[PDB]
């Protein structure tokens, strides 16, 4: 259904960090990918990995149902995009 | 990929209206459906129809790619969920 691609130039992440409101240090790892939204060319999207998960290797993925949730106004929304091999 | 169901009790919409900031009257039509998010039972989601589109009939649908867009922080998000017959 949604086609996601990790290019060889995107095979690993960068880390961003800081301090939580209850003074706890956080760290978020982010990776770039291309999602085909049906336009002439795929679009660049940023994804945030969960703790202990490595960057996805190059290749083709699709989106896991766990990426979605019901939001605060009752409509569906993406929480965090989770990729599974195509 | 995402399974959406319109039940017989949900076969038509309700309308909500008001006035735009540039004084123009609006009207939004909304319908209820069930989306299977993989939990024990499907979850209730509200969808907003586009102008001139009737309520979806009872049955099984999936989600159209046009429901998605890149948001302001570079990550993917749902704009308005668009259903296609399964």
């Amino acid at each position: 259904m949604i086609k996601v691609e990790i290019k060889p130039s995107q095979a690993q992440f960068t880390t961003r960090s800081g301090v939580s409101r209850q003074g706890k240090p956080y760290s978020l790892n982010e990776q770039l990918c291309y999602v085909d939204l049906g336009n002439e060319y795929p679009v660049l999207v940023k994804i945030t990995l969960d703790e202990g998960q490595p960057a996805y290797a190059p290749g083709l993925y699709t989106v896991h149902l766990s990426s979605f949730k019901v939001g605060q106004f009752g409509s569906l929304m993406i929480d965090r995009l989770c990729l599974v091999p195509a």
